């Protein structure tokens, strides 16, 4: 892993109620590389985003070259009580490897 800093900013957990929202933000270094960082997300206790990324979970991609950050925004609202996030963000670029582990505790009742 070269001095990329692939994990510029790492998304964190969150405790939310089912019916609210949750928000994650992942900032990945859009440095000079073989090819732009491939950051694969993993959503809550079992999920993927790559498929679901739409209306309740928008896994956005911001692209700041000058910042050298691809900011993948998670706009994930309305966390199902079985959504208890194990969101894993694992980017794999050139030789840089970085990963995050952040949960979403969806509070059904308590």
């Amino acid at each position: 892993d070269d001095p990329i800093g692939l994990f510029v900013m790492r998304p964190q957990d969150g405790e939310v109620t089912v019916g609210g929202s949750i928000t994650f933000s992942a900032r990945v270094a859009g440095a000079s590389l073989l090819k732009p960082p491939v950051v694969k997300w993993f959503k809550g206790k079992w999920v993927d985003l790559s498929s679901k990324v739409g209306q309740h979970l928008q896994l956005h991609d911001s692209y700041d070259r000058a910042s050298k950050v691809y900011l993948f925004e998670l706009h994930i609202t309305d966390a199902q009580p079985a959504f208890t996030g194990g969101y894993r963000c694992e980017v794999s670029t050139k030789d840089k490897f970085d990963c995050s582990n952040f949960n979403l505790t969806v509070h059904e009742a308590m």
